[PDB]
């Protein structure tokens, strides 16, 4: 199934995430819809509250024929150095685009959609979608890093996008 996937400035996306207590054939088939969900939007990362699921579950597909899927339930980050930058997006935030920066490599351990554990080493664009949907499950968005200024911008340009989309 499709899920519907929440826009700022719902209150739903500030939640905190708990952790994944075991996983079976529910989670399995929420695994397999956030899929479904991320690619009829075509994104390539969501996490669970996005589509207000409110469990530490996160789904990253980078590549161009979706068939790399990335399963990260109950992430945890063990190690991070350097620092990088580039213009993110959400599908939470509509065609807003900013620079928000990130820990250039990143270190994290995971279960996968088996419920076996896994450590995973990521640089360049995987270590920064991995912060950013780690984020998600805190209750941080992109915009938060930026400028007061600048996140009042990008809600209006959002609820103008919202009050247009709908035209009835
Ligand atoms: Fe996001």
């Amino acid at each position: 199934s499709v899920l519907q996937v929440l826009h700022i400035p719902d209150e739903r996306l500030r939640k905190v995430a708990k952790p994944v207590e075991e996983v079976n054939a529910e989670i399995q088939r929420i695994v397999d819809d956030m899929f479904e969900t991320m690619y009829a939007e075509e994104g390539i990362g969501l996490a669970a509250t996005q589509v207000d699921i409110h469990q530490r579950i996160i789904v990253i597909d980078v590549s161009e024929n979706r068939d790399e899927r990335l399963v990260l339930i109950n992430p945890e980050l063990l190690e991070k150095s350097g620092e990088t930058g580039i213009e993110e997006g959400c599908l939470s935030i509509p065609e807003q685009r900013a620079l928000v920066p990130r820990a250039e490599k990143v270190k994290i351990r995971a279960l996968d959609r088996d419920g076996k554990p896994f450590e995973l080493e990521a640089d360049g664009l995987l270590a920064i979608c991995i912060q950013h949907e780690m984020d998600h499950l805190v209750g941080k968005l992109f915009m938060d890093y930026l400028s007061p200024l600048k996140q009042q911008r990008i809600r209006q340009k959002v609820e103008k996008l919202d009050r247009l989309k709908a035209r009835a």
